[PDB]
């Protein structure tokens, strides 16, 4: 159960997609392996990813190397500037309680601090409580709640007729 | 007027409509980032200036948008929309109305399948606008809620 957390690269991108499959179960994912490459490795990726990587006597019953998963980008309030935001975390169950969540958390909290990033910001389902409370241990609050934001979307149809 | 993309100059607009903005969604003294930020951190955000041929005090920019790209797992890249304003007196079809089709565009450009932004829970003019638009309110739908970890807890989970 030794692991050791680094940037994800080019080749990982089955790695990647497994593991937002496997994160599906806890939906209909449809993007590919071609899209993990050209949106994360081009002069400008639109996410970034720290991997798990556990060696050979550890690997999956597949027999693959990457357990977990930490998905983020960088965003921008105009109040403050500059934020981390957490897309999403992701460790398999047979390989948590070793240490991996929390230094995946340790390591984004340092690229946050190397960023100079006020604060990181994420999505919780409002009935996940086991969620919410982890992340209030950690000093979250519940920005939508406190100060009333609602988050939106216009899907793809919509903007095709506003484009046209 | 037109819908044109913020350059170097702008910075000081942009930031003169922010605080507007701030004033309305009652977060003014939270206004911390200046024109040198903008500067810095633009030339992190994309920024569209609504651009008329001027205001009494003579400005010509009257509205603005702040985007970003953001990315989802299951569907890939996104346009995130992180502010909207356009000025009062300016208000009065048009500006909103375009400057919505001007990020549509920037969205089928990089194939983002969604638009994703915040709005207030009272703010019935925005709901209404975006809804006769075709949103839907996903911490309705899909029960999100948007958390946060400031940094003196980021400081605490880095050094241990």
């Amino acid at each position: 159960a030794k692991f050791v957390i680094r940037p994800a690269t080019a080749a990982d991108c089955s790695d990647i997609l497994r593991l937002i499959k496997e994160l599906a179960k806890y939906e209909q994912v449809i993007l590919t392996e071609k899209d993990l490459l050209e949106d994360g490795f081009g002069e400008h990726p639109f996410y970034h990813c720290l991997v798990a990587e556990v060696p050979k006597e550890h690997w999956t019953p597949e027999g693959h190397s990457i357990v977990g998963f930490a998905m983020y980008y960088f965003t921008y309030d105009p109040w403050i500037g500059k934020l981390l935001y957490l897309e999403d975390f992701f460790v398999m169950s047979d390989y948590r309680g070793f240490g991996i969540g929390s230094e995946i958390l340790k390591n984004l909290s340092q690229v946050a601090m190397r960023c100079r990033c006020s604060s990181m910001h994420f999505l919780v389902a409002e009935w996940n409580e086991p969620s919410i409370n982890f992340y209030k241990r950690r000093g979250a609050s519940d920005l939508s709640s406190e100060e009333g934001w609602r988050l939106f979307k216009i899907d793809k149809e919509y903007l095709l007729k506003m484009a046209t």
